[PDB]
């Protein structure tokens, strides 16, 4: 059975699991909005006990954060074009719908030469030449390096906002309308480029997907580890009443 | 590929995924110990929009809770027994750790009449009878149908503690050095019994998985739609900065 032969492969590495995940922490840069709305939370811990009084044995914490830090699932209940979508919470998402193929586009030498470096039509197209059609069903992820910024240019916020790449409008409605994929993912923390507010519709990404009852990852790393298809991502959130959406522990399964 | 046959297989329903965690909700309960130590806090969760002046087009939420709030993963580090154990955390724990092999013993007829069940040698050698040794670097799973009761029924505290089923020292001694088990996971809020803290070791499930470098699971959902033996579990914790434990969606994939 597959499943037989997928627990074979894990044992001995012929299936190689890859992080695709940062680690939660207070000092990982989080989404900024325009002042005048409320804002993404950083994440928080603080101790309960650490093998002392207050708990002779054990060691654990309180965490505090929001549904949108770090590495993170976007659900279609997170955008307004989404907010009647069946299934459209974290908690309601189908599990099959955690396990599934998954793409990599590189974009990675645009998004050096490039902030705003757009993924465009002609570039799936160009992608499709070389590594033939999109599955459907498939979540696609935009490669493009940014999760190696470490500083002030990860979010890289100027004076209007944040620069960084992202999918153009016609990209969303091809991928969805004429490759009917999963989701959506990226190395920034917008599924939407940071001059996103800007297309037509405003955060197209966002509104799109959603609307269409897809998904989102953003911060996602290591996505210079994975080939172009044949890998299997694992993005299963957190199972939160009514959520949103959540950090959460992405992995791609990759043969090798 | 064992990948490309895995995709074709959940597009056709041939593999299935099962979703074994709770809603985070705050009116599920978490662990209670006694009163002079720290407690585990509940899930909570606040609007930061919900298509309104403070965010027109989106709805999201702040949330808070603890490590070891509702269906949740313990790495080593959180018990003294795992302080030097390597990749004792949960940004630490190597990314393999978090699909493999499940086994599942089927207690629940023993937790319906003892709400202090024990797993014992014994019943994992009748299980082994059966179905064979467990298999190196498995999950095992103790199903007692606890995640069916409700409310007050659930952490079913008495005047002398909470009453719920679990392994005893011996049962997780031979898991661990006989069978090398990867973790033990249950349908209740520890992975040790309710009455647990009188075993010797106080608490043995902690203290000797995590000791060996193994990991619990804890409030797990729906294991009576699994299999004795074939499925695949998928728990992947969050990926906290030295971390114990997190709250994680847990699921496992059968034929
Ligand atoms: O990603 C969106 O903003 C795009 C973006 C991309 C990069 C940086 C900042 C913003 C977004 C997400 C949640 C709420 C509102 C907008
Ligand atoms: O596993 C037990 O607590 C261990 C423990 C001790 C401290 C912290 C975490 C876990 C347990 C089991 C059932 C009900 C209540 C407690
Ligand atoms: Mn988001
Ligand atoms: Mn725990």
């Amino acid at each position: 059975s597959s499943l037989n032969q997928l627990v074979s492969g894990l044992a001995s590495g012929a299936v190689r699991i890859v992080d695709l995940t940062h680690t939660l922490d207070p000092d990982f840069p989080v989404i900024v909005l325009p002042p005048e709305f409320g804002q993404c939370a950083r994440f928080r811990m603080e101790e309960i006990s650490a093998y002392d009084h207050r708990g002779p044995a054990w060691k654990w914490h309180n965490i505090s954060m929001s549904e949108h830090t770090g590495t993170h699932f976007d659900a279609p209940s997170h955008w307004i074009s989404g907010k009647d979508v069946p299934n459209g919470s974290v908690d309601e998402i189908p599990a099959e719908a955690f396990v599934g193929p998954v793409v990599v586009i590189d974009c990675s030498k645009g998004a050096a030469e490039n902030d705003d470096f757009e993924l465009t039509p002609e570039i799936i197209a160009g992608w499709e030449s070389e590594h033939g059609r999109i599955p459907e069903d498939a979540w696609v992820l935009m490669r493009t390096d940014w999760s190696k910024r470490r500083g002030a240019d990860y979010l890289n916020m100027r004076a209007d906002g944040p620069h960084s790449p992202g999918p153009t409008p016609e990209a969303i409605r091809f991928l969805i309308e004429e490759r009917n994929i999963r989701g959506f993912g990226t190395e920034t923390v917008g599924t939407d480029a940071g001059q996103g507010a800007h297309y037509v519709p405003p955060y197209p990404a966002h509104y799109l997907l959603h609307g269409a009852g897809k998904y989102g990852l953003q911060c996602l790393a290591n996505l210079d580890q994975l080939p172009a298809t044949g890998a299997v991502l694992i993005a299963a959130p957190l199972k939160i009443k009514n959520g949103t959406g959540s950090p959460l522990r992405v992995l791609a399964m990759v043969t090798e």
